[PDB]
């Protein structure tokens, strides 16, 4: 069901502290590489005015390296596909939700995202855009009351040698009842803006993702 050379089209509709936007992306990845890239552009609601940073992993993990002594979850999901829901929690009371419905056409992924931010402070790294990168981080996987859930305590590297904590809890859902759950496992990920305009208006993004059992 799943070729050594997908394709990735996406589109999301958010607001963050009230601003409205739709961003739409077009990609290509190696499932069984555990490496995607993109290309997004902001349709509506450029220049953003908060930090690009705090979009950019609600931009599949279908495209992560699985060993063979872990369930890969995601690629036995499709064709269907499956959905996930994402908390964003900030040190300084910043909140995110986020959720994605994946489908597959052919050799292509469409990704059906919508992203929801509020109370982030007007004078926090966020909203005057001090943000710089993701640090590398481990997702923690195990199942919760019969879903499979993730756990990430990562941070942003701000400006001034400084790191803004953020807290990640996702669920995963297969859109076919039958899809056996994983045992827990680790999964190690990277995320790069790789180039960017002014206002990032246009973005490259690249993630890569490897699943272990922690040895």
């Amino acid at each position: 069901a799943i070729k050594p050379d997908m394709k990735i089209k996406l589109r999301m509709e958010g607001n963050v502290n009230g601003h409205h936007f739709v961003i739409d992306g077009d990609g290509t990845g190696k499932p069984f590489e555990g490496k995607q890239s993109m290309d997004l552009e902001v349709k509506e609601g450029g220049p953003l005015p908060f930090a690009f940073d705090i979009l950019t992993t609600a931009f599949n993990r279908v495209f992560a390296k699985y060993p063979d002594n872990i369930q890969d979850y995601f690629k036995q999901s499709f064709p269907k596909g499956y959905s996930w829901e994402r908390s964003l929690t900030f040190e300084d009371g910043g909140i995110c939700n986020a959720r994605n419905d994946i489908t597959m056409e052919g050799d292509t992924f469409y990704n059906k995202v919508r992203f929801y931010g509020t109370n982030f402070p007007a004078n926090g790294p966020v909203m005057q855009k001090k943000t710089l990168k993701w640090e590398p981080s481990t997702e923690k996987m195990y199942v919760r009351d019969g879903v499979l859930t993730g756990d990430v305590e990562t941070a942003l590297l701000l400006e001034g040698n400084a790191h803004y904590r953020c807290d990640f809890r996702t669920t995963y859902k297969a859109k076919e009842k039958g899809v056996k759950l994983p045992g827990a496992h680790f999964v190690d990920h990277c995320i790069e803006i790789l180039s960017h305009d002014k206002d990032y208006n246009k973005v490259k993004l690249y993630e890569h993702a490897v699943a272990h059992s922690g040895l």
